[PDB]
């Protein structure tokens, strides 16, 4: 049978480029957390896919404009993918034009910074702008902002949008070299920030989570996929597998 | 008019109680909770009615192994004797396998509630002991994830609650609870739960972590077109802030 075109991006656990001398060809040069999910996914449904990375580098964002939307997103309302197999958040807005499965992971938007200082949540950072700070531009944590009633981080988001050239960043590789780098603190989920400060010991997180969101593999709307995902999702998590997967990518730090 | 959709629940505090009074109540009016808010709060952003019934076996089900069978709540879905479920109903495999849920507005896992002062730190110390007690709300979602479990603790502990089920099989968080105050009893209890009553009585604590990973999901017959529009509801909820105010509400030692 057909195998499944697999959209994805570069995110660390997630999904990287295999280290090697030799070139790798296919999909034989991924791994990571939902590079392991898709295995699993594909035996369990009886599926072969090829994996491609999105061509423009986005999770996706609708344009405010001209109401397209970019990255993952599109590849899947324009039905030139299958599945997207990434950290894709499941989100009111990208569930109005795609499908996803149930949940593999939890987390919420939460805030990396530099440790020893007197800051302790986005409320701190709102009332403030020595110290500078954004998201991943055209994801979800950006339209979060972009979306937000509420005082604090619609205040958030206009010092974001103003700043826009210099505190949105292409990727969460680089909002960390950022903070790593000038008085920046990065909007990131909790999840990757669990990564990044588990390998960063002068990194910590601000605060608590300022949303609740899964993960989910994307789908066309109305995709056959979606619901015999959710299944297989289900059925990882009772098996225990997707904790064994999370704490193989996850893998630390004095104190 | 558009016909009052029927919505099955469970007695189960935070979520869904009866509203303290002198005064008899009637119909929708007679409660309150967690759960009823998100139910007023789909009903008016998706345009509908609704008659609140608490399920008429007073449970939220489980399939019944020599017959086949459901029961509870999901059964009530199966047969369309409901529209909705809007209840602390876990999303699991084996009940997505034949309901729909909504995606989830809480997410939670399997833990333990026990008395304080004790060296017992996980359900590995429970199972390998039979001093203590153990189990979990008969034909709910505990109950089957560890009948269900190859995992060898929790299949372990499984041989212990079905030998002793009369005993330690309970109808209700509310008895388990009262079995962990009036013995030597620890239950098995979502986390969730025990967050509220390990705040409202301060000799009970939660011991070890979460053993799983779980959303509660508003259930509605295979098939139903009312599940993706719930879903985008509770999405656009959570967008808001709107669950976590209703969780500090009714969560609110
Ligand atoms: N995981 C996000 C990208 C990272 C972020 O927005 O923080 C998404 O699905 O758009
Ligand atoms: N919330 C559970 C009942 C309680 C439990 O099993 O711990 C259910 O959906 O079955
Ligand atoms: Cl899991
Ligand atoms: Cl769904
Ligand atoms: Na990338
Ligand atoms: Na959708
Ligand atoms: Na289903
Ligand atoms: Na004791």
């Amino acid at each position: 049978n057909r195998s499944l075109i697999v959209t994805t991006i570069l995110e660390e656990p997630y999904v990287l480029f295999k280290k090697s001398d030799k070139p790798l060809y296919g999909n034989d040069r991924f791994e990571g957390y939902c590079i392991d999910l898709l295995r699993e996914l594909s035996t369990h449904l009886g599926f072969t896919y090829e994996i491609r990375l999105v061509e423009d580098g986005k999770y996706g964002a609708q344009d405010d404009v001209n109401g397209q939307w970019n990255g993952m997103v599109r590849e899947l309302i324009d039905h030139k993918a299958d599945l997207a197999v990434a950290p894709l958040a499941i989100t009111y807005v990208r569930e109005e034009v795609i499908d996803f499965s149930k949940p593999f992971m939890t987390l919420g938007i939460s805030i990396l910074y530099r440790k020893g200082t007197p800051i302790d949540s986005a409320d701190d950072l709102a009332k403030q702008t020595k110290i500078e700070y954004g998201a991943v531009e055209d994801g979800a944590t950006m339209t979060f902002f972009k979306r937000s009633k509420i005082s604090t981080y619609d205040k958030m988001w206009a010092f974001m949008s103003s700043r826009r050239q210099s505190v949105l960043v292409k990727s969460n590789e680089e909002g960390i070299q950022r903070v790593l780098t000038s008085d920046y603190a990065f909007l990131m989920e909790s999840t990757t920030i669990e990564f990044v400060t588990q390998r960063n010991c002068n990194l910590t997180q601000i605060g608590g989570l300022i949303d609740s969101k899964g993960y989910g593999v994307g789908t066309p709307m109305g995709s056959p996929y979606r619901d015999k995902i959710t299944l297989a999702i289900l059925k990882l998590q009772e098996e225990g597998k997707l904790h064994m997967m999370k704490e193989k990518w996850w893998r630390g730090c004095p104190e």
